[PDB]
């Protein structure tokens, strides 16, 4: 897609405003808006100036350059709006700003090429979420609470009437034996379809193997993979469309890893493959599970760097409520073909060389896909460069198998101790990694740590 | 105190019932009751039989032998009752049961003697608590809360009326400059006095240096130290009297380390000294801070074993909300004379040899004083036997000074890796230590871990 | 009064506890409690040890020595208690701690003697207060409020029923022409009498010229003056008795300078005189208003140092809502005999030399009487030493007359610029003065400053 | 003049769009405690015969002699100038002594903490200008813009030299006063520059000073602040 394509879309759709989007460090998209009449060639050539304490998120002037591939009509905004993502550059030097996650993903792609190992890295993501009717919470000196709720939640079978005073009509209970029952057990059919429809209208490609699935209030819609940077752009747009389709229909969505205690967490399975000159590099009939030397070494990198890698793929305290030491949890540092409990799974794709890939199962949707995908590639590339050999694969379901760390503070420690692979080619900088480590320690790890947990009162009030 | 003393007390006080008390593992006193008419010589000689799944706390017959020193009139029970603590013995062998905390404290005292190092270990404890008007909490699939409250709590200055509908009369706010203001700022004077009065009537000795102190809803009443076992008996009785004085006056007390976020935690400062043949062993004019070689080596043991020792002195998840990495927190593994931030403090006592002692400042009231005091003595004794030299003392207020671990799971790991000093003389058994490690992992650490924290919703709901 | 007097009081009154009281910097009395049985001669000789971060108010061990003159039976505490004030000493050196206000007052008295100017400074204070039924307030991100209330408050004439649902019986309105109407306009007669009675029972001397006065919810009971230190002790005890008599009778008292907008503030008029060898020093038939050279020069000191002196006599932000630039406000830096608007007034006492004195009218009850009285004496003494001549007196009711500053921040600046007179003889130390300046700036001036005032919303919301 | 008209119309449109949609807008400097205040950054330049006057390649930050002297005027008169650019008691809850607050009487190119900032515009002479960062929307844009121009013009006429610029982020740098009453005092003491050419009159300035003292400063002053009850009720 070219600048002219974008101008043509703007004119055809009679766009009134252009929304200038850029990603912040933790992974939320930021924006400001300009009139469409000021969206011209000088935007692509010179860029847009914007106050650089505003672009940076802390308390100098920054320049924003558009990525034409990310242009999309906003389906929610009443005034007709075109959304485009931008890269952050220094105004004087035109240098890509080293802390813009989009630049990092771009640097990752360019680095791949410069190593001669491959020219394209494809990422496919399957991200789950929850649909709720309400959420509330607070944290005070003498007490603390949260509550999420849904009319159809299984904890509500006893309600005399619904929240609006209408009668309880049942069909709430989750049964043993089937996670995806039809209506009326499925109480989100029309809403999910709206989400699906919005995705398709927004350029997501759904073909063979792509589907819309729902289980209680949980849902997932998967879609065609893309090259690294644009795959992350797709993820951001996916979350945007899901959250706002829900919002416009009187609901509220979360992508947090673990909103419900004693119910499924929300994960993001990440499919990965490397390609060169239009040809796949992951396949070999002779290797275990059809994996080439390049593939096996990539896996080697993932498994070796996993303890630090989770700082980006599972970057929140709440992530570790899903990655829990005693379940089906994708926490085992092995690769497998059958074991739905290993970090790396090799989906069974037969002898078609093009389809061969590796699925990293540990990640969740709680962070920054630009950083997560980049970090995953860097682990894989360090694995190839140093020919790292992974442990023997495990196809059967003790103390022998190593685990991912169980706390964010631990994975942050591991990142601090081992981030050399991320700095190769200057993709991540030491400056950025230190900032990420600080941020998580001061704003996330410690604030949770110092606050008594409600269950501590159950355990200890009467000691 | 002898059996005859106890029978005389029973007859003089016209006791109607005798309460048979024994300590469970985590540190809560257990009981059953017998008519006074069945409390005779055969109780001291033969003991009392009781179902041994009931005495053990998990799902064989056990024998209970009374300790005459622990006999006290219950000041709360309407029917006149005598409370006495017991040791748990095997019925066939008369062997002290290895998992009864009271036996462990006795074993610790006997072990001390058998080493020839000293014949008596004195423990003095200063234990803080909070007085509240109410507490509630729960933990459900879709939400969780706790709330503690007090009419006079500083978070309640804005209340239109009190919980009973009476008017807000102020005097709630905590001021800078003074922690112990007089009434009406002090809103618990009469209740604290009732607690003091009950302690004195229950045989606690309050003399020079012993006081009743209050700060907002927090309070402390210290009292004369005692030999190890009986000091721990005194602590159990202290908690019992504080909790029930509150209960009878329409209040509720907690000894949990950290019930309030952004307010003082509750600690238990533990004074310790060793004595032989009626003479002190801790003093030496020539040593730093008046400390003998025996004292310094004891300190050496405390600081060397601290990371594992906290498994008993700070045995709960909530403990680590008080022992927090960035405050006045007694977490620094050094000894000092001025620094109110070191694990071990040497109170300034001048040249009086009798008063010389060491104060372990890290502990809290959340566990088992029998086990905590025993574990502290064993650390000190291992320090003496192996002549362990502590780091140079620090009298001034960076990365140089080692810290106590910051999580229960870490200190449980350290206990698992280093409990040799506890098994000396068979005081603690490997069996017991493994059980303690299991219990904390399965019943405390993991159940907190798997439950999303309310503040995780603030941080992450919208990721 | 001697130690033996105190022990005799303790024994005669069958005292159960002794309350150890010491004053913090801003002016609130602190306390802890000991059993009476531990109150013996060694308390007067050696003192009481107490944790010295607790005695100091910020986050080492301190020694407390009792003042036998301050011993009083507490009339409010259910358990029979003797209250005594203490001085704070360093445990090693026995040096009076330089930041204990009681020491400062003692140092001031000793300094006086050492100059040979006089041997006794007498202070008489008349302190007003308000009796309310309720007070509530808070300060949040999006809003703020306070509300004081009283059944009989003049703003309540329109209430359909009282707060308890009983009928409005009127007699609330303040009339022109008389401030002190009899019952039922006076709705606090019995309560005030209870306060009076409690003061007389607590050793306050009420004789010729001493009275109980009430106006709406405002009241004052004055009493016989005393020497500087013990006069301030009396003030602390006065406040204690007034606040707690109210509290016990379901009310709540404030001594804040200005709780009601558009109603009288609460002041503390301070009478002062110097005496030598049992003879007065302030009188001279030949001087204006019967004032000697020593008196006139003392006045000279008060008026010259007033801008800095108010940092202690009027130490709060709220003080300056009473000391307001356009009223009857005692803000004019002159002395007078008739003008009830001058800082210093000379009460008309005829030709009786003993009665001759000066009344400093500016102060309020919001701070620390130990520091305020001391500071006043130091101003007077600097006046005498340097023979400072005051402006000509003013007996008639423009830009000619200098004013006291109108903000706390201004008077703190003036204290910073001119505190030399306070350090004479080491009475106040530079260290203490700098601490006082910091405390008021960081904890009082700035926190008020950064918070939007409710009236700013009336003025400015719609700009 | 028309810039000020535009500001009035801006506020009118913002307030009434909100109003018609069931909301309510405030332009007050500081409605929320512990959240961002609301400011009004004012860009300024002088032009003659269709050509810009602020640019010079050779000067610091591309500033001509005329520009530098204009800045000189702004910084010298700032303590009195705030009586119009920051005319309310609530203004001084934004201009607070310990933050990112544009209260430092210096000019700069990088420091988002100086009264006067020079936006980076490269070598295009037309774009060169100065941004006065202190003002807020609480007063009168007609008076505020006028007062700013008069300060600048006095700076040019008297060739006032500003302190050396500061491009790095102690007691060395002068501050704007921290209370309305202080800035009103400063206006009373130094308003000569406003009366040049009869633009403002002494009559008007005295009226402004009276109004703020009697209707704003004093009425806030005499009223106990809710936080004073938190601090002092129990003294
Ligand atoms: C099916 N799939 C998924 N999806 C699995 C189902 O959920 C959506 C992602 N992700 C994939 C793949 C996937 O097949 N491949 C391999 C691949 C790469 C490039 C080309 Cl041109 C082709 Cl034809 C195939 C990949 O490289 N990735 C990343
Ligand atoms: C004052 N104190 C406290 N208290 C400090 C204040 O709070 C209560 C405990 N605990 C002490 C001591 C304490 O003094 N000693 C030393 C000790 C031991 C035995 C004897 Cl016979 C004597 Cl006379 C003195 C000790 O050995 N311990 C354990
Ligand atoms: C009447 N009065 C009051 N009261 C005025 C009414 O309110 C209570 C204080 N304060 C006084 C006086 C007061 O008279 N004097 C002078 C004074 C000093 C010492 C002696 Cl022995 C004598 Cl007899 C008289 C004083 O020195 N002070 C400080
Ligand atoms: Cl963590
Ligand atoms: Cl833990
Ligand atoms: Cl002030
Ligand atoms: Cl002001």
């Amino acid at each position: 897609k070219t600048p002219d394509d974008v101008f043509k879309l703007a004119k055809d759709e009679k766009v009134e405003y252009v929304d200038v989007r850029f990603c912040d460090l933790p992974g939320i998209m930021q924006h400001f808006t300009i009139p469409a009449s000021a969206f011209d060639k000088s935007v692509f050539d010179d860029g847009l100036a914007f106050d650089g304490s505003s672009i940076r998120g802390f308390q100098s002037d920054m320049l924003l350059l558009p990525d034409p591939e990310t242009a999309r009509i906003d389906p929610f905004r009443a005034a007709k709006t075109l959304n485009i993502n931008f890269f952050v550059h220094d105004p004087f030097t035109l240098e890509p700003y080293s802390r813009d996650p989009r630049n990092i993903a771009r640097k990752a792609e360019n680095y791949l090429i410069s190593t001669g190992i491959a020219d394209t890295a494809y990422f496919g993501a399957e991200a789950e979420f929850y649909i709720f009717d309400s959420v509330s919470f607070d944290s005070r000196a003498n007490g603390s609470f949260y509550e999420v709720d849904a009319i159809s939640g299984w904890w509500n079978t006893g309600a005399a009437t619904e929240a609006d005073g209408s009668p309880n009509r049942g069909y709430k209970v989750r049964h043993k034996g089937g996670y995806f029952p039809v209506a009326p057990n499925d109480q989100y059919v029309d809403l999910r379809d709206k989400m699906l429809t919005n995705l398709i209208n927004s350029g997501f490609i759904l073909e063979k193997g792509h589907h819309e699935v729902g289980s209680g209030g949980q849902a997932e819609i998967n879609y065609q993979f893309n090259s690294l940077l644009h795959a992350a752009d797709d993820m951001q747009l996916y979350k945007y469309i899901i959250k706002n389709t829900a919002w416009q229909n009187g609901k509220t969505v979360t992508f947090m890893p673990k909103p419900l205690f004693g119910d499924n967490g929300s994960g993001m399975h990440c499919h990965q493959s490397l390609w060169k000159d239009g040809a796949p590099l992951m396949y070999d009939e002779t290797g275990y599970a059809g994996l080439s030397d390049t593939a096996r070494h990539y896996i080697g990198g993932l498994l070796h760097h996993a303890p630090s890698l989770l700082a980006f793929t599972n970057p929140t305290v709440n992530s570790y409520k899903r990655l829990v030491p005693g379940y089906e949890a994708p926490i085992n540092l092995v690769y497998s073909q059958r074991n739905r409990s290993a970090c790396v799974r090799i989906p069974i794709t037969g002898s078609n060389p093009k389809a061969k890939r590796l699925e990293f199962r540990s990640p969740d949707s709680s962070g920054n896909p630009y950083l997560a995908f980049s970090a995953m590639l860097m682990a894989g590339l360090d694995g190839i460069k140093n020919k790292i050999e992974p442990q023997a694969p495990v196809d059967k379901d003790a103390a022998s198998i190593p685990q991912t760390p169980t706390q964010l503070s631990d994975v942050i420690d591991r990142l601090e101790a081992d981030h050399e692979y991320l700095t190769e080619g200057g993709v991540f900088t030491n400056d950025l990694i230190e900032t990420w480590i600080s941020f998580k320690r001061e704003n996330e790890i410690e604030p949770v740590n110092i606050r008594p947990h409600p269950y501590e009162f159950a355990l200890y009030y009467d000691v």
